[PDB]
């Protein structure tokens, strides 16, 4: 049985410099360390953290005056970032910088009271960030998931429009409601194609050309992980057995069956000590040797902030 691994999969550069963010505070400051909600969406590096001293918290109401607050990667709307503020909180915030990017367009919509639509999944903390920038009576800010959602919507002016994209979406399916908003509003202004991140693009082509080669897709990652459930969806939509797995533990053996190749990726939250245990499981299960498919280089690293340098 043949092992492929998709290239690039696994840590992105958000990821990477959020998990840093919280380990250099824990290096400097001692523990406790607060972050708003988990860091990433994988249990694994949030289960790590949690040992090594970082509370996990849901409000900022339950952090004490004097302490460090982090935010999460996946940023956080104007009023929880101003209800920070007004706190005696020392805070470092570990937001993408490839979401601020986003977050800054909304926020220029919002001074000019024009309309803003995002293309994104509801109840998601990206999209709550997101659309948490936009702060004007007179313009409005409405979030849309599917290509139905496009077609249901009343804009006040149609003339003066734009839209944005949380970034881990399916590159394909948001094609397919940017097509809908632009003959559906023809003068809707946006970027070029979407604001998927590169991190996304990539790891979407890479399971793409590993589900072409493989009957069994394995994507290492968690259920609260938008891009990783993005990665299973893609694999399970080209006629493929896809799985999302937190551990190799997850792995069951009728899905190895007698597959002749099955492949495995990881989506930007999870590390890559978890794909080797996946790749050790089914080498235990018949396996051969991982070769590595090849792909897209990746160069982009995104530094900590300078309080936090190590
Ligand atoms: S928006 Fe940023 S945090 Fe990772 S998944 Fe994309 S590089």
């Amino acid at each position: 049985m043949q092992i492929l691994l998709a290239n690039p999969r696994g840590f992105c550069a958000g990821v990477d410099r959020a998990i840093s963010i919280v380990e250099n505070a824990l290096a400097i400051y001692g523990a406790p360390i607060y972050v708003r909600h988990e860091v990433v969406h994988n249990r694994y590096v949030v289960d790590s953290l949690r040992e090594r001293g970082a509370i996990f918290i849901e409000q900022i109401s339950e952090v004490p005056d004097g302490a460090i607050l982090i935010f999460s990667a996946h940023g956080v709307s104007q009023a929880v970032r101003n209800e920070a503020k007004s706190r005696d909180l020392t805070v470092f915030d570990a937001t993408c910088p490839l979401v601020t990017k986003v977050h800054m367009e909304v926020a220029r919509a919002s001074r000019r009271g024009e309309e803003s639509i995002l293309i994104g999944h509801a109840g998601h903390p990206e999209v709550e960030g997101t659309m948490g920038q936009y702060s004007n009576p007179e313009g409005g800010m409405y979030l849309v998931e599917s290509p139905d959602d496009v077609w249901k919507l009343t804009v006040k002016n149609e003339e003066k429009l734009s839209f944005m994209t949380q970034t881990t979406l399916s590159v394909d399916d948001t094609s397919d409601v940017i097509d809908a908003l632009r003959k559906r509003f023809p003068k809707i202004v946006g970027p070029r194609k979407d604001d998927i991140c590169y991190a996304t693009t990539n790891r979407q082509e890479a399971v793409r050309a590993l589900a072409e080669q493989a009957e069994v897709v394995l994507v290492v990652g968690s259920k609260n992980s938008s891009n990783s459930n993005r990665l299973a969806e893609l694999a399970q939509r080209m006629g493929k057995r896809a799985f999302l797995i937190d551990d190799a533990k997850d792995i069951q053996e009728e899905w190895v069956k007698e597959v002749k190749c099955v492949g495995v990726t990881a989506g930007a939250s999870a590390p890559d000590i978890l794909v080797q245990n996946v790749v050790a499981r089914l080498q235990q299960l018949g396996g051969g040797e991982a070769i590595p498919l090849e792909g897209r280089e990746e160069n982009i690293v995104f530094e900590v902030p300078k309080e936090l340098r190590v």
